[PDB]
DNA sequence: TGAGGTAGTAGGTTGTA
DNA sequence: TACAACCTACTACCTCAT
DNA sequence: TGAGGTAGTAGGTTGTA
DNA sequence: TACAACCTACTACCTCAT
């Protein structure tokens, strides 16, 4: 089979126990808590003594050479205590930080073209390289004509074991930056009203957008009684305004919104935010060109990290610590156990389907009882386009036809829909006010001959005249009518395509229509392990200080949705309260007992993120009820990438490819081709349970492949994935009694 | 008529412009913001210089005598600038703080019984008196045998006009305190496991409850490596542990829960929280005895504040400023305009009702269409008690009978209910687990012959075996069946009463049953002013970091509920977002157009609290739609009390009694007899609108008197009152389409 | 919002304590 | 205050080919 | 949770900036 | 950090008397 490896390079030779200088931080201020100042004391002693290595154990600072005890800090009186050779066996993380410091100090001395520094070193795990290794294996500055920089952004994490052997865990991202601030764009004369920007002279994390450009110069005394240059000199920041010339004083004052009031900054201090949108708006050719540079398959990630490690080389102050430029041939050397999980068997109306598109030839597994009467909203200037769109949808669903012809790929009577262009209604709506959208949706429910809406909304782009998706879905949630919304662009694809491109649009639209009416296209034939129901718990954070409700979804062992429970009250944080856990799991056991006749003997709880809930509550709750339960932490955001090494040839791994060490597991659930990036695996760890992680990973990978809303699988299992979809459609939850209908899909 | 006055005493003579010493606070720390340290600098310069008057203007400190510039503070370098006689016309608040300082300094020198200080002065607006003026006009220490103190808690607010004349606005509350800490209760030997306590050695505001009492002494070195006395000496707080004796070192360590982890305090530092519950549990006779001392009618409040002002007397450092000991005979001298608002005319089935209890003789105004089938849950050991309870409810509602006899006060066929003890179901439920409560409610909806539930729940007290209200109301909200819950004690009142006491129980239960099925008992005959709909906006805060959704209720001009809108997403703060305002008021105009055929020409928005929303949004939204709108800020919590002075005789004001100065208005909406306290008026101000405040106050007082869930009126208007009731029943909102049924009631 | 993925940009929450 | 793991939101790009 | 009020205890959020 | 107006939660007490 294909071996699996991670982005890791083995260190040649070990590190020795070396002399450290233990320092003490005490709470010199009005407080006495040193834990709230330990990292600040580390950073100030590192920065105030020409960037020399300072490390952190629980209350102490450790240093590789003799530095004077600093009383100059007002918050931290760092003082020498003793001189101790720390052993490797008790100080793994400290020697990991030592190795990453010496990697940083070795890479600071590396140059490109003999003049330019290659790496931007701040002596951290994060390393920005000013140049990029290209696909043709050449270090090149990726700049544009408009000053946009692309920088390869490395993240090192060396791990030292008890013997001193070092394993350099690596990853690489991209970094969008620019050297042109707003002063240079005003010297050039660019439209800067409304740009999302950041201030390089403050560390405050907040959305900064430009209101306008005032004609007042920065040297003129402002509305606060003093000028802005005087305002920067009074803030003990006169060194930033010291190098300003007379032409710099002729800069126009650019006021900037800081989400509470109008801030007043100078245009030299503010730098624009280089998103994909800004980069595409200003220089679209450069944003085309870096598409193969930011979306890196595992071979080009290996070549990038190989060039990085060749730039590291030998480290003469760690007993000649050099790193290999090859990945491990297997992760068994790293403790992981690798493999591939077998594909789920998906059942249809005619039996096993080999692909998800064969469900439109075989027919869906469960059609809901009853006839589905359509209704259609569409904007008024898009009439015949919407005619052709609903014509294509109905010919796909009922009459089994694509482009008017009966197709071998499509079965007749996929969904028992009822749409007659004489009988069914086409209510057109004028684009415009939001209350007119809401009244148009209420007007379409004025006629009781509509059981499902195929409303055509404008594009999610085109920031002009308001989108009707949000008012339509809110009103149809208030009215408990399901609805599949469609952009104007998708309707124009249905009107204007002659190839089979719109067929896949039709596949996903009809799977949406089916899931929203309680139908099921495919089911699992058999789930691995002894499980009765799946619960996917999640708490999402919409904004600052706003949390989504602790959404749960309930599945059976075959992965069809029994239930979802949105608690009506929000909570304080990402931990679910035991009262909310009471609500959720009483709803779980009630729904499983309603559809099955008894309590579930086995529950697997897929907690999205960390299972920070009280485990003693869970043990009491399911031990009083004779329920064996399992808590699996399914985690989305993880910088770890899995490769497939095959006689030294790095490639993207297939879906179902996992690595497993202990309870932590990284599993690839997406099959992503080269020149489209590399697959982001799911970090999966078991916080509680007694099922082995092979069963848990097989169940999670089975739950990824049974996403009933698309013909291609979800990256997340639909426990945590449908919890995310309900957190997205949280203002769109239908009013009436909770059932199998998947509104969020 | 009866004059209205406020708790205010006029000052005899004026204050002169006096010499101030303007000081400067600069941001000496790593920050430069002086507004975040101005009050701390005021307090430290006040405390570090033997409690001398320090005042705050926007960035400056003002002082009445020459104090040295203090550089000892690490955060504030307070420095003298200039010496200026501030004029009265520009510095109203500063001279108000001067007068309140000199009142504090005059009252510090006042003694009771020649030995004991009367007042506890911290030189603020708040003044605790150690003694109480009793009802018999005698200064007496209100102590108990268990160390519980009652203290009269004054709040002064002198107001100086431009001429220097001073008006002492006053109020008085009570203060529950004790002198016995947990060290003295352990020396006495009291049960202290589980007590809600506070630490007198920290200013952190949080719930502190005792987990247990450890046998470890406080002198023994703890689990942190150091003892607790060493922990207080290391925190620069060795003066608190300096006076401890050997018997103090034999105190047991009392660990205390601080909502995140176990804190470890000594029992001398922790003081128990003296609530009404703790006071009633320990010394119930003293809590009986102070009922007429904390709930003070306006005459006893006048006598208390009169004794307070007689203790103030003449102030020789404010040009002999003495205060009167009489209220104003009218608030026209204070700028207010007083009066009484006419009573609302309540219409019934037979016409105008003079009292709300005549609606049970005349019949209700609107019965809903259809027959209402009861269903009853009750706990199993309370069977015949629940038989008699539902017997009394059905004899009141349908057969018009009280205690089995046809009553002249009760009309036959009040509500078209259907309850046959042979046909209707009595599902009994075992008290116990919450999931058994939820399954009992689902079992009562297993039979489809129930349209309303009269479920009998256990008491809200009796912290033993779990209350079933919350699971029942959650499940019946999931099932869209309305339900009137009843305690076991109320059912025992229906079973065991022979007088007309349970008749009022029956009145409020049947008004609840009527409002929850969409019926309306009474309506307004005519509303004052040109208004089409009332909107009551509110955002509630359940806990720290948790906000209730921005609930709105919609009324017509006659005060019957058109609509309520709970947004599905929570928000960050008490300001309603303009997207949420879009949702709310589109729902408002849609509901008024659905029940009336057009948009409302006039809207009055009763915002509970502050109308902190964007007024430009409102003006744009209702100006594009040709709607004149009004925003009234109806405010619950206000220390201001209105009196009725009648030839110098102070008494409680009637309901509908208002005072009005400008846009701010205080209106008494509750008719509260003497020896039951004094009425808390509603602070009401118009943030936007063009209706006069007499119309706004008449509409608010009309909206108080049409609370359809009780035979006695609500203090709040049912705009803000029903917004509060939906915020309380926020996890109890029924699933199906929003209608006239008042679930929250 | 056809669906799903990769990618950056930005902002959080919590635990480490 | 501060990073490490986790999140969320938004936007490009890219593809979909029994 | 019959309903409503007054009362304390406690904890917030925001604006003042 | 800090008070001033506003809130919320909880608990006692008290009453209800056409
Ligand atoms: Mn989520
Ligand atoms: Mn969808
Ligand atoms: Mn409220
Ligand atoms: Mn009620």
């Amino acid at each position: 089979v294909s071996n699996l490896t991670v982005e890791a390079f083995e260190g040649i030779g070990s590190v020795n126990p070396m002399l450290f200088y233990q320092y003490k931080v005490t709470g010199k201020g009005k407080y006495d808590n040193v834990y709230k100042i330990i990292k600040s004391a580390r950073y100030k002693m590192h920065s105030k003594n020409r960037f020399k290595p300072v490390f952190i154990k629980d209350d102490k600072l450790y240093t590789l050479e003799k530095l004077p005890d600093i009383e100059d800090l007002d918050f931290a009186n760092i003082n020498f205590v003793k001189s101790e050779v720390l052993s490797i066996e008790d100080n793994m993380s400290i020697y990991g930080e030592v190795v990453e410091y010496y990697i940083n100090l070795k890479l600071k001395k590396v140059k490109v073209l003999g003049k330019y520094p290659k790496y931007r070193i701040n002596y951290s795990k994060e390393i920005l390289s000013n140049t990029l290794l290209t696909r043709e294996l050449k270090d090149e500055f990726k700049k544009s004509n408009k000053g946009f920089n692309l920088k390869r952004k490395f993240r090192i994490s060396p791990v030292v074991n008890k013997m001193g052997k070092v394993i350099l865990y690596l990853s690489c991202s991209a970094d969008f930056s620019t050297n042109k601030n707003i002063y240079e764009m005003l010297k050039e004369g660019l439209e800067v009203e409304g740009l999302a920007v950041k201030s390089e002279w403050s560390n405050i994390s907040g959305n900064l957008v430009i209101e306008s450009v005032l004609e007042t110069k920065i040297s003129e005394p402002t509305s606060l009684g003093q000028s802005l240059i005087d305002y920067y000199k009074n803030n003990n920041q006169g060194y930033r305004v010291k190098d300003f010339t007379d032409e710099d004083l002729n800069a126009n004052i650019v006021n900037v919104r800081g989400n509470k009031k109008i801030y007043m900054y100078i245009p030299h201090a503010l730098k624009p935010i280089i998103t994909r949108e800004y980069l595409a708006k200003n220089d679209p050719e450069f944003s085309k060109e870096i598409e193969q540079l930011i979306k890196m398959n595992m071979n080009y990630r290996y070549e990038t990290l190989k060039s990085f490690v060749n730039d590291i080389g030998v480290i003469e102050e760690l007993n000649n610590l050099s790193f290999k430029n090859k990945y491990y041939e297997d992760v068994k050397l790293l403790g992981y156990s690798s493999g591939k999980i077998d594909e789920p068997v998906l059942m249809g109306a005619k039996g096993i389907i080999k692909n998800k598109m064969q469900i439109f030839s075989n027919g869906f597994y469960k059609l809901p009882e009853g006839k589905v009467r359509f209704g259609v909203l569409y904007p008024k200037e898009f009439d015949g386009v919407s005619r052709k769109a609903i014509r294509a949808i109905y010919d796909f669903s009922k009459e089994g036809k694509y482009h008017g012809e009966s197709n071998k790929y499509i079965a007749e009577h996929l969904i028992n829909v009822e749409f007659n262009p004489k009988e069914c209604i086409f209510e057109g709506y004028e684009l415009g006010d939001i209350t007119e959208y809401k009244k148009a949706a209420l007007k379409l429910n004025n006629y009781n001959n509509v059981d499902f809406v195929i409303a055509i909304v404008p594009n999610m782009s085109d920031e002009e005249i308001e989108n009707s998706y949000n008012p339509f879905k809110k009103i149809w949630a208030e009215l408990n009518l399901p609805s599949q919304m469609i952009s104007v662009k998708t309707a124009e694809i249905f009107a204007n395509s002659r190839d089979n491109t719109a067929l896949y649009y039709l596949h996903n639209i009809v799977l949406g229509i089916l899931g929203k009416i309680g139908g099921i296209p495919w089911v699992v034939k058999d789930m691995k392990g002894d499980v009765d129901c799946f619960v996917g718990l999640d708490v999402g954070t919409r904004e600052k200080g706003i949390h989504y409700p602790a959404c749960s979804v309930v599945f059976d062992k075959y992965g069809k949705l029994i239930n979802y429970y949105k608690p009506n009250i929000p909570q304080n944080g990402e931990k679910i309260n035991t009262e909310i856990l009471q609500e959720i799991f009483d709803k779980v056991l009630i729904s499983y007992e309603e559809e099955n006749g008894a309590y579930p003997k086995n529950i697997v709880i897929h907690r999205a993120g960390f299972s920070r809930e009280d485990l003693d509550w869970y043990e009491n709750y399911f031990g009083k009820k004779n329920i064996k339960f399992n808590i699996i932490e399914v985690k989305k955001s993880t910088p770890l990438k899995i490769a497939s090494i095959n006689e030294g040839n790095i490639t993207n791994p297939e879906k179902g490819s996992y690595i497993l060490r202990g309870n932590k597991a990284y599993m690839v659930t997406t099959d992503i081709k080269e020149n489209l990036g590399s697959p982001k695996p799911l970090k999966i760890e078991k916080s509680y349970g007694d099922i082995d992680m092979l069963t848990a990973l097989s169940q999670i990978y089975a739950l990824t492949q049974i996403h009933v809303g698309a013909t291609k699988s979800l990256r997340l299992p639909i426990t945590t994935g449908y919890a995310d979809k309900i957190c997205k459609a949280i203002e769109f939850i239908p009013q009436g009694r909770v059932d199998n209908r998947l509104f969020f899909l």
